[PDB]
């Protein structure tokens, strides 16, 4: 949690952010594998720059198996020296419609995800990450017996406070009603829930979550809000599951429900 100034061998660009560059690492002391995280720079800047910061203050407290680990941070742009997750992002791996992720396997990711952000939700005060959706879920292991498959990330936008935040969150396909709507009204960690009922949607579907509806923006974004608007769950469901991702994407927060009654529910699949 103190720098490590060199002592990392840089090996290959894997990904970019809203703030910088992502490479993939090796670290000689142990040899151990890494990912790094670079910051380069009204302001952008600035926005990028809050970013690093957040996701440095906000991951400095955090041990998780299924939260990515912050190792150390480096000084000469700067960086954040992390977990290495060597599946990639559920995003990408949910493109490869021939190779559907194995059943038994979908239910790891399900599980994994919701217990990391059940953590989450149980710090004091809670987390709130704002931008969870599939590229930000990382895949340590599609084997349905690893320890660990599934890995949150990404907590650039993440807020702990002792009371609600507000923002406008984009990517409106993701994110709860509340958050999306042209007046900045204030949300919880409930908002987050409702994001993961749209994880879970892609995860089972293999589907972008609405994308089997077209729409100009503010049309969405009013349907979404007023009408209620949801992706339609397939008739094949199980029938736990589907409750599951109702309650967690209901317009009304006080609706979704505690993560303890989801992690329940989902080991019952
Ligand atoms: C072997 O590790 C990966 C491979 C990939 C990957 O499958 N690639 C295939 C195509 O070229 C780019 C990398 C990937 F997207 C992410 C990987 N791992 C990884 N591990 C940790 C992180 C981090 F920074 F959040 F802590 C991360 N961020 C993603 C790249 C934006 N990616």
């Amino acid at each position: 949690p103190t720098l490590a100034d060199n002592e990392i061998e840089y090996e290959k660009q894997i990904g970019k952010g809203g703030f910088g560059l992502v490479h993939k690492g090796r670290l000689v002391k142990d040899k151990s594998v890494v990912a790094i995280k670079s910051l380069i720079l009204e302001t952008e800047m600035i926005e990028k720059f809050q970013e690093f910061q957040r996701e440095v203050f906000i991951m400095s407290n955090l041990n998780h198996p299924n939260i990515v680990k912050l190792y150390g941070l480096m000084h000469n742009p700067p960086r954040m020296v992390m977990e290495l997750v060597p599946c990639g992002d559920l995003y990408h791996r949910l493109l490869d419609k021939a190779h559907p992720i194995k059943w038994s396997v979908k239910l790891r990711l399900m599980l994994d995800i919701a217990l990391g952000i059940e953590y989450m939700q149980n710090q004091n005060p809670p987390i709130v990450h704002r931008d969870l959706r599939s590229p930000n879920i990382l895949l340590q292991s599609l084997d349905e017996n690893a320890p660990v498959c599934a890995k949150v990330a990404d907590f650039g936008l993440s807020q702990q406070s002792v009371h609600s935040v507000s923002g406008l969150l984009g990517n409106f396909q993701w994110m709860a009603p509340e958050t999306i709507g042209a007046e900045e009204e204030s949300y919880t960690e409930k908002a987050d829930t409702y994001s993961f009922a749209m994880i879970l949607y892609t995860i089972l579907t293999g589907e972008g979550p609405f994308d089997e509806y077209s729409y100009g923006k503010i049309k969405f974004i009013n349907m979404i809000r007023e009408e209620g608007l949801r992706p339609t769950i397939p008739e094949d469901c199980p029938p736990r599951l589907r409750n599951v991702i109702e309650l967690c994407w209901s317009g009304d927060p006080k609706k979704r429900p505690h993560f303890s009654y989801i992690v329940k529910e989902l080991s019952e699949l």
